[PDB]
């Protein structure tokens, strides 16, 4: 019995540190809470540097990976990209689709069944 | 002491209930939390950048889509395995300094009086 009620109570002193400690994490996890370009994985939202690819004859954002990333048709008027032209320009990747080259003849030069990815962005500016 | 000793059971209980309560919650945050990156306009030590091969001035250049000439430095270049034939690869600044150029036979190829940095960086590897 004593060493039932001695138990209990160091448990319960046990519990009562664990609440303290739990509370003071959650609060500080609250707290902690709160211009550079992405280079590998790339997700919605990144800042890109999209540059002209020739041997390619598209432009391409710069990876640092064999996956090749290239810009979308529709992406490109937007940023007063002429259909030579400009060299590189910054942007803002919005969204990301995965495509394969079905077919030899491409207008992406890449060989027959190179999977890449084609990515719709709009241009980013300092703010 | 029987009475003692669910008394000692109900808060323990209770006091478990509470921890386990806080424990959700934190999870919740967690869940509702959110999930590298190269310097391209305002370099500061430790930042990581894009070291390329600048055709008009003899030198290895820092990508920059600024009016100022970000060199790489003499020294630092061996260190990188950059020979004084890599197109580009990218490292880590360690050390910039402000310079100008006193003479027009200078050998960035910049005129006269032009301001610009020369910043020492190391190679940068990824794990």
């Amino acid at each position: 019995g004593a060493a039932r009620i001695m138990l209990l109570e160091r448990t319960l002193q046990l519990k009562e540190e664990e609440n303290k400690r739990l509370n003071q994490r959650l609060m500080s996890q609250s707290m902690s809470s709160v211009e550079k370009i992405a280079i590998r994985d790339f997700q919605v939202g990144d800042l890109v540097l999209i540059i002209l690819d020739e041997r390619h004859d598209n432009y391409v954002l710069f990876t640092v990976s064999p996956t090749l990333y290239f810009l979308h048709s529709e992406s490109l008027p937007a940023l007063d990209l002429k259909p030579s032209r400009r060299p590189w320009v910054l942007g803002k990747v919005m969204e990301k689709e995965y495509c394969q080259a079905k077919k030899a003849q491409n207008r992406f030069k890449v060989p027959l069944g190179t999977k890449f990815y084609r990515v719709k962005a709009v241009s980013w500016n300092k703010k």
